[PDB]
């Protein structure tokens, strides 16, 4: 080389040039990296979560994680992650182990019902086959499993070592299945380490979601405010944030999304009472902007665009920004 000598980049972008190389893309990155944009994905519904998986949504033929303690968004970003690919005409399948969707919540947040596929295994031997016999044929877009956690072993619920097992295998099965058919697949989790103790390793990305405040201003309490964390992204820098809110029955709230969102970057203005837009006013109060917006989808379509125009995202317009080496810029 020349050791005893400087640490020049020339030389290490070789190294990663063949780790990325040997273990495939992603094996090895920095932190405040430039992104790859590719395009399929799936939004999340929201526009926060989404810029902070950093490629506009989920990855494709990828396996992602999603847990969290009971009640805190889970389900839902899966159930919004699952509409929008249906708004691409796709086939999502749903395995139910926990025995507790309501569709009506999901009919009220795009998921059409009528078309999802609901199987309820038997045992842990059979969402994870009918799942992956359900894969293989490759028709889906996305398929969710509800609970990695109660997944029992045909061998238990009759009559060690079992569980991670279980998983291990199939997760390994599978893993090979997804992206040889783009179908990327959700793996609800209620933490509250032995079956995920190997999904951790096989999952590409990794959501940590959790409750936080408990929206208040009316009524009594109309929503939550819940964070999450990417805590593993194997197809972007990882450890990135966001944050957003879920009013009980109405789902993960968009506008309220784009303002905190829209004015964290400088589209949006002031707003003592007033949040302003482009020299006109979306309203006085959060909540009246909330208003404002889903009553202007018009005006809502024209934030969220110029938005994940800034930063990049694979869409619609922008048009030349994006090329040639190093950083986010400020924060
Ligand atoms: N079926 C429903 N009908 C009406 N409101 C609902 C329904 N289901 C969930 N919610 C509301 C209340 C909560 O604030 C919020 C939680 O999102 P959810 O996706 O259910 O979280 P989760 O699935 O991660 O947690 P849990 O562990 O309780 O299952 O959505
Ligand atoms: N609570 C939030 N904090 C920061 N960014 C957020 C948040 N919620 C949503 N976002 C979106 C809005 C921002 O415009 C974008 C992230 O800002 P960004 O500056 O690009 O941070 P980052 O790249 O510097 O930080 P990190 O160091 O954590 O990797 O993501
Ligand atoms: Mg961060």
């Amino acid at each position: 080389m020349a050791q005893q000598a400087p640490d020049r980049e020339k030389a290490l972008e070789l190294a990663m040039a063949q780790i990325d190389k040997n273990f495939g893309k992603g094996s090895v990155m920095r932190l405040g990296e430039e992104v790859r944009q590719p395009i399929s994905v799936i939004p999340t519904g929201s526009i926060s979560l989404d810029v902070a998986l950093g490629i506009g949504g989920l990855p494709r033929g990828r396996v992602i994680e999603i847990y969290g303690p009971e009640s805190s968004g889970k389900t839902t970003v899966a159930l919004h992650a699952v509409a929008n690919a249906q708004a691409a005409g796709g086939i999502a399948a749903f395995i139910d182990a926990e025995h507790a969707l309501d569709p009506e919540y999901a009919k009220k947040l795009g998921v059409d019902t009528d078309s999802l596929l609901v199987s309820q295994p038997d045992t842990g031997e059979q969402a994870l086959e009918i799942a992956d016999m359900l894969v293989r044929s490759g028709a889906l877009d996305i398929i969710v499993i509800d609970s990695v956690a109660a997944l029992v072993p045909r061998a238990e619920i009759e009559g060690v070592g079992l569980q991670a097992r279980l998983m291990s295998q199939a997760l390994r099965k599978m893993t090979g299945a997804l992206n040889n058919s783009g179908t990327t697949a959700i793996f609800i989790n209620q933490l509250r380490t032995t079956g995920g103790k190997a999904l951790k390793f096989y999952a590409s990305v990794r959501l940590d979601v959790r409750r936080i405040e408990t929206l208040k201003d009316g009524t009594d309490a109309v929503g939550n405010r819940t964070r999450v964390k990417v805590v593993k992204n194997k197809v972007s820098p990882p450890f990135k944030q966001a944050e957003f809110d879920i009013l009980y029955g109405q789902g993960i709230s968009r506008e309220g999304s784009l303002i905190d969102m829209g004015v964290e970057h400088g589209f949006i203005r002031k707003s003592g009472s007033w949040f302003t837009y482009e020299g006109e006013q979306l309203g006085q109060g959060k909540e009246n902007a909330r208003k404002f917006l889903l009553e202007n989808t018009d005006v809502a379509n024209e934030i969220e665009k110029k938005i994940k125009e800034k930063l990049g995202i694979g869409a619609v317009v922008t048009a030349e920004a994006d090329d040639v080496l190093p950083a986010p810029v400020d924060f």
